[PDB]
DNA sequence: GAGCGTTCAGCGTTCGTTTATCTCCCCCTGGTATAATGGGAGCTGTCACGGATGCA
DNA sequence: TGCATCCGTGAGTCGAGGGTAATAACCAGGGGGAGATAAACGAACGCTGAACGCTCC
């Protein structure tokens, strides 16, 4: 397995594969149910239906295999061969592949200079083509053919003379005869009028005969090849009057002749000349055409593969005529489609054999061509072959396409054995690395292991007897089962699996019932609540696989989210509420026994048990040896004339008993914490522990926090009641005052002084102010000790506006299609809405449910496309060779006489390693090649340096993937990233995981469309696809004087650049709403108006570094608007992938095509060779292209095919004949090989293990 | 030797065998002699994006 | 050269489950495999005892 070469299969190649030929539409005898002879399913060609049995019944036995029975010709072998062996159909008349024509023009290519409308006419028997002309003959014998037409021309003139003479005589005779009789007044005039009408008809006929004769002669003189000829009658006149000079034909046979006579090298030369000297769209037509035709000359394969002579047939097992229970049958649709082409081909042979006309044979050839088209791609032309009428028939390409196609349903994602499923429940008594596994569930998973142990322990005699024992479920099995599951991990998994913490290994543990017990800390990583949520269970089998589940995927080595290095295994609903009550100051209750001194922390618990002391009360408490005091307590000490070291001996401390209890959970070396804990400070110490302490201590401490948190949440006494939710007393008055304020506007609208649209905007603003005022009144009313406020202030769950609409008024509600009602909701859910208030509220509620389902769909699509472009980024080098970094602002917005750090320093500059040292006083503070952390960043801001240059993923110069140093330290582990990690897949998941969480839109459009640029997930998708924004704001090229022209038709902005350079004229919309002053200076980087900057022009003018800054900054503001935090390295990896290619312009010396994407590294190599060759280098300019476009233009056709396009990529790969080297990730999942990422690397997988000599010496 | 005692023997003597004849329905093909001479028929509304393809 | 049009592609995740319709119709001939009765050999038996030995008077 080294390369998956693909190309065009020629006619001889198809015959070579075949082990026979299908000659009938027969499938199976209706009575015996056995395959027929020389039809579909035939055993002579495909293989024997039963193992080693032939068709006639001779040679049934297994002995004489590998022979051919002389009776029926069946070769005895295994029945499985039917899945491999394939046949072929011979076609009487050639047909043309539906793929290579009838598609996009990058695959058909205009290889013959014919329009698709032209092709439709010729191959479907509606117009002729002149496949060949004897242009030399025509010149040599020209006077003879000229002599024949000239004498032929004479005859019409002689005939015209006589008919006209008779016409002249006829007019003279009838007028004269009538006038002698004189029967009426005007006999001569009426008949002469009739007579001249007859002359006109004869004269008109004379025009038809001469002009038709003229028309047939002039088509001779334009008898160039590939000339379509629409009029069938005219062709017959050409053909009958003269043969042996022009050769004409119809259909796919004509095309085959044209490709035979093609001289493709000369066509390429003339196409190159047009590219060398051409203008307008004429150059582009030659440019696209060059792409297809050049591929044919370089490749050995001939173009004749377009027109197939023999149709291969799928092996019978892949299109099964399976018996169905109940005596019915089940057949695959390929049989029906294969039946039609066999039927129509067979009839064509009959029609050709006897003498038949052209009309009848053409219709059969037309139907044969249509039948083959339906087989390869049903529905690419007209109506599909519906068969039963209820549904389109499946087709060859239909199996290779879409979400349900072979690629995306049976090669990337398969169903698996040794797997299970069940609902999940919460078990608090578990440890972090433990899960409950139901008895019955585990028994069916571990059935092979239980059977092996049952035999060894002699409870079961043999393998079949062991099988029977477990199926019955005898008592002995359960004892054996607990023995075998121990120390054997199982991989839990929830269904959406957005990010890599979706799959986590656990140590199983048997539990009765039928629901998987799970650990409450790990819920948010799975995103699992306990409404009802089935979770799949997989079992790792081999020694390598289960080793991976213990080390890599365990649930205790995954404390930190890889997105931003934030804790994920301390959720907050109950635990955080408990700890908040436990560590809070007095006055939360009656602080009994406060302001006293206690002998030891034990004695305080004694006082608490008696009830004198309370848990939340300030007290003086002593402290045993070894407990570190606060960091600010280290300089001060007790009063003594001697030096003292209070850091690890006795010390009193002003605190509360609860804080003393809480600290005992933390490890002994940890300094004391004396403040109320909340949620933010709680997350901090878990993050602090993960940095400075080993992994085992972090996992153990969380369990202590879980137990203490749950215990005190019970004792905290949070509840809900009708008297707990207290409505603001002031509220009623506040609402009435606004109503009176409102009503004057209503009054002054009745008199017509204000338009309704202006009134709606002014009322919404008035109501919005009202909601804030009643919120403030309510916030003041509530006491800090009540339940509802306590569980929001603590950060447990909920938000302020949610609490507002339970007690205070809900406020304005968004009407359908983003409008506001003028009459907001005045009642609270406690007070109970009215009927009409409830109806209007539904408009927003249902819309939110429908929209949320859509955002999941789009976020899933965004993640999938991101993964393709972001793969092939693997850490494959310890350290890069280079010095180029990126300059980031550590500190900004510094008020006068003080230094203020940057607001987003964590996501931006943390966990990066300095490209070069930093000197401010002439001395290095932070040396180079040191990753930045809390301590180092503090050093730099204290000394006052305002920027830093950190090495980063963009400027990495690694020939394969990215080095470890440029990526900097990872975030899920807090150490330098390991070699072989797949940073690419990690980055894609991190961007896509909070996509569902975004859900942001303009609150109200205001009645204007286009003023507000795309927000949220559409904006993210727009940024990553390189799409020009909906609201586009132009960019200044350089300095100069700018001014505005307010033309009536449309607005306009014209800027006169300084230094005499060429004028530049910018257009704008009529509602431009610009902001720059008139006749004033402009700079290079500013944007002229409000909107969203176009990423392409920022690349064009500013530079590659600037567009990197722009893209990372733009997408981050979407995320930071909500509250999610993604470290900039994750963004940077994807943006690195977009800038990789380069667009070549003026491709004279590089010798490849102009104006197509080419990767940067190949461009550099080709230029280096050409200057070595003496030729001047070809230029290139950087080009940014979307994640979709970047993914498709990859070297590996197999990975590209497994992406969105599965026809175009297959079609052009066949033309280009691209051998797929199998290096990569997606394509190594298709074949079943080991992915080059992590343990699959050459370096990690090839190691060897031997003991030491001292180990052998002992035993 | 008497009288009967075991056991090859080759030889008949038809019965053993498999192997040769010979009589029968599904299955395929061909043929009807007034005159008869261009389909029914099922649709249709997502959404954005882009690039080919037509045409003023 | 620009503007107008249509065509192709993609659009989440795991759960639950099995059947679809309609019009000249016949002798007439005749082939071709699928099931029904006498001839070639050798093996059970068959009396043929005959031809050998095994004990007994
Ligand atoms: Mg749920
Ligand atoms: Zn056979
Ligand atoms: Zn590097």
């Amino acid at each position: 397995f080294d390369e998956l070469r693909i190309g065009l299969a020629t006619a001889d190649d198809i015959r070579q594969w075949s082990h026979g030929e299908v000659k009938k539409p027969e499938t199976i005898n209706y009575r015996t149910l056995k395959p027929e002879k020389d039809g579909l399913f035939c055993e002579k060609i495909f293989g024997p239906t039963r193992d080693w049995e032939c068709y006639c019944g001779k040679y049934k036995r297994v002995r004489f295999k590998g022979i051919i029975c002389e009776r029926c010709g069946v070769e005895v072998t295994r029945a499985k061969v039917r899945r491999e062996r394939m046949g072929h159909i011979e076609l009487a008349a050639p047909v043309t592949h539906i793929w290579y024509f009838k598609g996009v023009p990058s695959r058909l290519g205009y290889l013959l200079d014919l329009a698709p409308k032209d092709l439709e006419k010729v191959i479907y028997f509606a117009a002729y083509m002149i496949t060949f002309v004897d242009e030399e003959r025509r010149t040599r014998d020209l006077p003879s053919l000229e002599a024949h037409v000239s004498v032929e021309r004479q005859q019409i003139e002689q005939r015209r003379d006589s008919d006209l003479e008779a016409r002249a005589k006829k007019l003279e005779t009838d007028l004269a005869e009538l006038e002698a009789e004189g029967a009426k007044a005007d006999v001569r005039r009426k008949v002469r009028e009739g007579a001249e009408r007859e002359m006109k008809q004869l004269r008109d006929r004379a025009q038809r005969e001469i002009d038709r004769l003229d028309e047939v002669w002039n088509r001779f003189k334009n008898l160039k090849v590939q000339d379509l000829e629409g009029d069938e009658l005219l062709y017959r006149e050409l053909r009958d009057r003269f043969g042996t000079y022009f050769d004409g034909s119809m259909g796919a046979a004509a095309l085959q002749k044209r490709l035979e006579s093609f001289d493709l090298d000369e066509e390429a030369e003339r196409l190159r000349e047009i590219i060398r000297t051409g203008k307008g769209q004429k150059k582009t037509r030659a440019l696209k055409r060059l792409k297809v035709v050049s591929a044919f000359l370089q490749t050995s394969n001939s173009p004749k593969g377009m027109v197939l002579d023999c149709v291969p047939v799928i092996p019978p097992d892949l299109r099964p005529m399976v018996q169905l229970d109940g005596g019915r049958f089940a057949t695959s649709d390929l049989n029906d489609l294969y039946r039609r082409v066999i039927n129509r081909n067979n009839r064509l042979k009959r029609l050709l054999d006897l003498g038949a006309p052209e009309i009848i044979v053409n219709n059969e050839k037309r139907m044969l061509q249509e039948a083959v088209d339906a087989l390869f791609d049903n529905g690419r032309r007209g109506r599909p072959v519906t068969g039963p009428g209820n549904r389109p028939l499946k087709s060859l390409s239909d199996m290779l396409k879409g979400k349900q196609g072979r690629f995306r349903q049976n090669l990337l994602g398969k169903r698996v054995d040794y797997s299970a499923r069940s609902v999940i429940v919460v078990g608090p008594q578990l440890k972090l690395h433990q899960c409950g596994l139901p008895k019955a569930m585990a028994l069916e998973l571990f059935k092979p292991f239980v059977m092996k142990r049952l035999v060894d322990l002699n409870h079961a005699q043999n393998i079949k007897s062991a099988k029977r024992m477990v199926e019955r479920g005898r008592t002995v099995v359960y004892d054996v089962l607990e023995e075998v599951i121990a120390e054997h991990p199982v991989l839990l998994n929830r269904a959406p699996t957005l990010h890599r913490l979706g799959i986590q290994a656990f140590e199983p543990q048997l539990v009765e019932g039928k629901a998987i017990q799970i650990h409450p800390l790990v819920c948010t990583a799975f995103n699992a609540d306990f409404d009802g949520d089935q979770m799949a269970v997989h079992l790792p089998l081999s020694a390598e696989a289960q080793a991976e589940a213990r080390i890599l995927m365990l649930s205790s080595n995954n404390i930190l989210k890889p997105a931003d290095g934030r804790p994920v295994t301390m959720p907050t609903q109950d635990m955080v509420l408990g700890l908040f009550f436990l560590t809070t100051d007095s006055e939360g209750r009656s602080p009994k026994g406060e302001g006293r001194a206690f002998g030891s922390s034990a004695e305080a618990i004694m006082a608490f048990d008696a009830g004198d002391l309370t848990l939340q009360a300030k007290i003086d408490i002593r402290f045993p040896v070894g407990t570190i005091p606060p960091r600010g307590f280290e300089p001060p000490a007790r009063e003594e004339g001697e030096p003292e070291w209070q850091q690890g001996d006795t010390f009193t401390l002003k605190t509360t008993l609860g804080r003393a209890l809480f600290n005992e959970l933390l490890p002994e070396d940890y300094p004391f914490v004396d403040y109320e804990v909340g949620k933010k400070q709680l997350s901090e110490i878990v993050n602090d522990l993960a940095e400075r302490y080993p992994k085992v201590i972090v996992a153990a401490t969380l369990d202590n926090l879980k137990a203490a948190g749950f215990f005190w949440a019970t004792r905290s006494g949070v509840t809900v009641a009708i008297s707990d939710i207290v409505v603001p007393d002031a509220k009623k008055e506040i609402v009435k005052g606004y109503e009176g304020q409102d009503e004057k506007v209503q009054k002054q609208y009745e008199r017509g002084l204000i338009t309704k649209e202006e009134r709606t905007q002014e009322l919404i603003a008035i109501w919005t102010k009202a909601t804030n005022e009643v919120a403030e009144a309510m916030n003041d009313n509530f006491p800090k000790t009540n339940p509802v406020s306590m569980m929001v202030n603590s950060g447990a769950r909920g938000n302020m506006m949610q609490m507002r609409q339970i007690a205070g008024m809900r406020g304005l509600v968004s009407n359908a299609k983003n409008e506001t009602i003028p009459r907001p909701i005045k009642a609270s859910f406690r007070e109970g809405l009215s009927v009409l208030e409830y109806f209007i509220s539904t408009h927003g509620a249902r819309k939110g449910l429908a929209d949320t389902a859509l955002r999941t769909a789009d976020s899933g699509y965004l993640t999938r496309r991101l993964v393709d472009v972001s793969q092939d980024v693997i850490i494959r080098e310890e350290d890069c060779g280079t010095e180029r970094g990126l300059k980031l602002p550590i500190a900004t917005r510094d008020a006068d006489g003080t230094l203020r750090k940057a607001e987003d320093v964590e996501t931006s500059v943390y966990a990066r390693m300095l490209a070069e040292d930093v000197v401010i006083d002439g001395k290095v503070i932070a040396p180079a090649n040191v990753d930045l952390g809390d301590v180092l960043i503090d050093a730099l801001v204290a000394h006052g340096v305002e920027e830093v240059k950190t090495r980063s993923i963009l400027t990495c110069e690694s020939q394969v993937g990215t080095c470890a140093m440029c990526y900097g330290r990872s975030l899920a582990t807090g150490k330098l990233v390991d070699i072989g990690e797949a940073v690419g897949i990690i980055a894609a998941q991190s961007i896509g995981e909070p996509g569902t969480q975004l859900t942001m839109r303009t609150f109200h459009t205001g009645g204007v469309a286009g003023d507000d640029i795309t927000q949220g997930l559409p904006r993210v998708v727009e940024l990553f696809e390189a799409r020009t924004p909906k609201g586009v704001a132009p960019i200044s090229e350089a300095s100069g004087r700018v001014r505005i022209e307010e033309t009536e038709k449309t607005k306009k902005i014209v800027v006169t650049p300084d230094d005499g350079s060429d004028e530049t004229a910018f257009p704008i919309s009529k509602r431009a709403r610009l902001l720059v002053g008139e006749g004033d200076h402009v700079e290079v980087g500013q944007k002229l108006t409000v909107g969203a900057t176009n990423p392409h022009d920022v690349l064009r003018i500013l530079g590659q570094r600037a567009v990197q800054v722009h893209l990372v900054g733009e997408v981050q503001k979407v995320y930071n608007s909500q509250g999610v935090s993604i470290h900039d390295k994750h963004i940077e990896i994807i943006i690195r992938q977009m800038l990789r290619r380069v667009t070549i312009i003026e491709s004279g010396d590089a010798e490849l095509l102009p104006g197509e994407l080419v990767e940067r590294t190949k461009f550099e190599t080709e230029n280096r060779r050409v200057v070595q060759e003496g030729g001047h280098p070809a230029s290139g300019r950087p080009q940014l292209m979307g994640i979709t476009k970047a993914s498709l233009a990859t070297e590996s056709w197999l990975s590209a095919a497994s992406f969105q396009e599965t026809t175009r990529v297959l079609t052009d790969a066949a033309i280009n004949a691209k051998s797929d080297s199998l290096i990569g990730l997606k394509e190594n999942v298709i074949i079943g090989k080991l992915i080059p990422a992590g343990t699959g690397l050459s370096r990690y997988r090839n190691i060897r293990v031997e003991p030491t000599e001292e180990a052998k010496a002992a035993m």
